[PDB]
């Protein structure tokens, strides 16, 4: 229960002959690797990620998608402008943790990103912006600050600015947990859009985004949700219920003056898509979260407020639009100098479907 | 497969004998009943309800609920000035089908009916009315006309009346379920309600009819609902943008011209409560719905509009407030001469849940 | 908390005017019955069936049931020689409890019981006999003593005794629900068997009945139990093994000198079919069940051994073959004079798919 | 539809000027990878995985790992004599695909493998072999030709060879997922084994080793398997009885002259472990299979007979105890050339929780 590799007796150190030499050389033509000379590395004590903790900087991100807006035409053979935090820890992929790409995409004026599918699942979140349409199967779906849009995997999307001025959101998707697992199925669709119209709302949420109500042309379930935009006034408006309610003495927030939802597929009450887990905080200015640990990565974007996030013990101060990855079990704490609002996703779905998932939180 | 039990071959006709006699005699005495003399009856070719098709006019509802109102103290030993529908089919039971109460209930100028709780599932429906609180859980729930009001078994409530006015709803009960089953549990409660406050909106409400979105704290899936009032609102909007969507060529109504919702837990996307199921359709002026035949049994109210129902080849017409109830298996289609919307009812998740169920639809 | 329907006060005892009995009447003549003369009643405390506690002797069902087979001959009208054990407080219906036919079925000598299905669920069980076979959808089906057949709803099944000698069994089904609720359908098949073969073990047996492995041609989850025999050879097996675990002091007895276990559906690890639980109970001699109050009814055959089941406060003795009921509610706890061997079912899978279970046990 | 990343206009190449040069400069300070210099390798067009499609010879692994067993002591820090088959594609890392540690364990007479435990899932298969007892939560577990034995995540284990003759088997486990995913977690536990007994059967067995029978110790259900062996009778039993059916006309067989079974939980008919699929198939002499692309990858190890098996055109004739590799989408077929049995796992469990799983099969 007590010892680690470090601590433990190598009882498995065979005598180094000529012999042992030539079996392993012997190990090498024939792709064999023994166990014991790697024990401590395959299985460690905890999860020791290769990613490490980081944040990056809303105005870095920003001036870069700007300058990558002047220098780089958006199309078809790069299909984005978009630009992927990568961890300094993952030997120069642009995987932001070893599950998840997480990006920044800029859309110049009037530009059109043609339509594509691929089995990789994908959203967008807007801390600031207006102007841009995604067209999801073939259904024009705004976005504005402080929305979440979805698009699952095998989904036709392709995204358009109808507007004389720029936006930017960020992406996320399974694509480095895809990649590693050989999961990718990709196909180029229309070089346009297939409906330039530009809906104040979708046919999905005209139909799915009523509470506590399912159309009965819609009774099957969905692996994924079917609603393609999460609108700022509903996830703002729960927040703020959350806070009142709790003020009335009801039970409501998550930790004392933490105010938090999911986002949910709303045929099963789970998560979005099978692989990402989002989710939207609201922290009181002076309110402290107790620190914890989570297997699987994490990453958020302040969406308004100003406090700091503390991994490792470290305390990095934050600010609007600023992002951060929580590598898996690194404890975690954030502290709300103002009303801390921010944006979340993870891939603790894929960790709680294979039974991978492990909590720790201070004071129990 | 064609024949029937009028058409069969009785082959197990006993000579009629004293010694037969004796053993029939010797049956009834050891608390025996032999199969050969009933098999047509317990195992019919298809259902064969003792409960008959039926229709309830409002009209009639009203003013007998109206003059229970006068003569009639609401208060602690009957609970409620509540009047059930009787099946003619059903021998004196207070049954509107073999699994449902079906009942109107009227709460005069500042009437309270105090707080119990069952094991029996319950809602609340209005076609008309403004003024009554159920208190659920502690949790004031206004009624008002469209609302549909959950009270899933086990929970606390009491009604009451904050007005000069009188109100009626309905209620829809698995009371018969219930009582022929014996799952019955009784529990009397405050002699008031426990709050007398008025607010527009509950508590479930406001952390839980949020589209798409999930309270953290909330995190456990329910058996039941944890939405208190599905409001006419969203609804009605539901309903409409059905309709729109179908006028700009797009799939949502469930047949042409047929709008239709389910009401849903939003923890499961599943029934709102595990013995009733709950829908609210609006037909297009001129729509008539294919003939179906459902196992089970399921009751309507007109909300709004004139119509017709046919019940074995038979209309009826129907107006504002009328109820109906279709026996499990009896051909049943809709007639819209205006806009018709109505509410619906039935003990359908009972059958899915136990793989009963079927569906003969006209056409297919 | 305290009060039940004797206890509290009616407050809604109206004055008896002629204007109050005109409203009663008008009541009648349109089909309503109010809450208020009747909601003890419909609502009681606890569950208060209308079936009662009840021991039937298998020496009394033996002599009737052969008496029956000298009487009546068995064929295509009444379908089956089989006598139904009928609650006295079920008002002259042929149901053990509102949820179960439990009957006793003979066939004589060479004898043959037309095919037939029905969408009502059946089992047949076997305290002792050998010599008859049951073809289910075309598959043979041998019984034995100790054995556990299945018949699941809308499957094919006669039966024909291959030999010179008679053969009794039990049968359990879901009739009394099914005719309450409306559920049933029923067919006529071919008027003998489709196949005389008999094989000491069927198809559905030789694909499912080795354990932790499942065909790849089975990869679809069924509702029913695919397999149609539990041979006595495994459940005997069973439950040995638990009485030895026990004695190396090892977990695996459900309560001390207590060993159960219940027959299953592979493809789920769930009940054999929706409406209908079994399960096998085998008791060390001296062994007292605590007492149990449990939603819902079950019955039990006594397979071997001697001892006594308490209902209600009340021992009765009991013997090999012998049946009893008890109720929904109904307190009940077995005595084990020699080891006792018991064979049960009831319609918890109801009660439980529903959410209507409780369970109360003496000692927590 | 039809266009590839080789086929389509790259139409997202800017001028190569030094203001570009410096904002790539500038990425790589600021921990950013742009998308558009990339695409095609994170989203191919179909799985491409590193993994090379590979075949490891039996008479190699037996040679090397007896060499290892002269020269290498097992014990403590190295924990297992254990050789990973490597994929020459996984750039030195010992997976025998992106998902899966397949190796050759050998442990000499008389020799220990200390307790340990992690989250990381694992089972043995055992091709030919006697003397060996894994003891799995203080359970001892026969290990004998045939078999394949459990050791979920998080369970104690560890081996000893009661005999003086030297025994080897195959382990999987999902180690390089959980590598690269961070959900390790690992724990040293007793230097010998905590039982030395050497039951013919395991405890687990005994409880839930009768088909169909659930103990009611035993209700809930769990993620992994709780039968610590399946073994080779009932395995050798099932198989023969599927070829049996399909010689009396029955079905039974997954496709002619293909016998197979998954190994499943009990409690849930679904996988043994959440990240790990185990089968076993049995085909006829002449049997050529259908070719396959499956997303995710899959091992065999022949366990009798002789054939080939066909990856990406590429026959290699295969013997007894042989192991092969099949990548993400490689297409495969087998060859009986005799009675051809081989044992089976993959990753489909992880593919099909996400949604991820797709399957081609040649003429459908
Ligand atoms: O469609 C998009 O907006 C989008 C954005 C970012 C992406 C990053 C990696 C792989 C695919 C992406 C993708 O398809
Ligand atoms: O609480 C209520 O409003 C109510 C209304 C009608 C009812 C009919 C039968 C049994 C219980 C009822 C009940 O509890
Ligand atoms: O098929 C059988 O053996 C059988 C036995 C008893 C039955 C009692 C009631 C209704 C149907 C039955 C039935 O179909
Ligand atoms: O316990 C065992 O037998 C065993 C065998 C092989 C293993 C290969 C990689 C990581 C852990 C292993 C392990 O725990």
């Amino acid at each position: 229960e007590k010892l680690d590799h470090e601590s433990v007796t190598q009882a498995m150190q065979p005598k180094d002959t000529p012999e042992l030499r030539a079996l392993y050389k012997s190990f090498e033509e024939e792709s064999i690797i023994p166990l014991w000379t790697q024990l401590g590395d395959l299985m460690p004590i905890h999860p020791k990620s290769k990613a490490v903790p980081h944040v990056w900087k809303w105005s870095t991100l920003l001036r870069l998608a700007r300058k990558s807006g002047e220098l780089v035409p958006v199309g078809r053979g790069g299909e984005r402008r978009a630009l992927g935090l990568a961890n300094p820890g993952l030997g120069g992929n642009a995987y932001i943790s070893p599950t998840m790409w997480a990006g920044i995409q800029y859309l110049g004026p009037r530009e059109t990103a043609p339509e594509h599918r691929h089995s990789q699942n994908a959203f967008r979140f807007v801390v600031e912006g207006e102007g841009v349409w995604t067209v999801v199967n073939g259904d024009p779906v705004r976005m504005s600050r402080g929305d979440l849009l979805l698009t699952p995997g095998w989904c036709f999307h392709g995204h358009m600015n109808d507007t004389d001025q720029p936006m930017a959101w960020i992406d996320g998707l399974d694509i480095p947990f895809s990649q590693q697992m050989d999961v990718g199925f990709f196909e180029f669709g229309s070089d346009r859009v297939t409906d330039y119209a530009t809906p104040n709302f979708s046919r999905g949420e005209r139909l799915w985004c009523h509470p506590g109500l399912r159309p009965l042309s819609g009774l099957q379930n969905t692996v994924a949700s079917p609603i393609g935009a999460y609108r700022w006034e509903f996830t703002d408006r729960a927040l703020t219920e959350q806070l009142l309610l709790e003020d009335e003495g009801q039970p409501a927030t998550v930790a004392p003056g933490h105010a938090a939802i999911r986002y949910v597929n709303p045929t099963t009450g789970g998560d979005v898509m099978p692989t990402l887990r989002c989710e939207f905080h609201r922290l009181r200015a002076g309110t402290e979260t107790a620190t914890r640990n989570e297997v699987g990565s994490t990453v958020f974007q302040v969406f308004e407020g100003a406090g700091a996030v503390v991994m490792n013990g470290e305390t990095t101060k934050l600010e609007k639009g600023d992002m951060f990855v929580v590598p898996s079990w690194v404890p975690w704490s954030l502290q709300a100098e103002t009303q801390f609002d921010l944006f979340r996703f993870s891939d603790a779905p894929i960790m709680e479907a294979l039974s991978f998932m492990r909590t720790k939180i201070e004071g129990q």
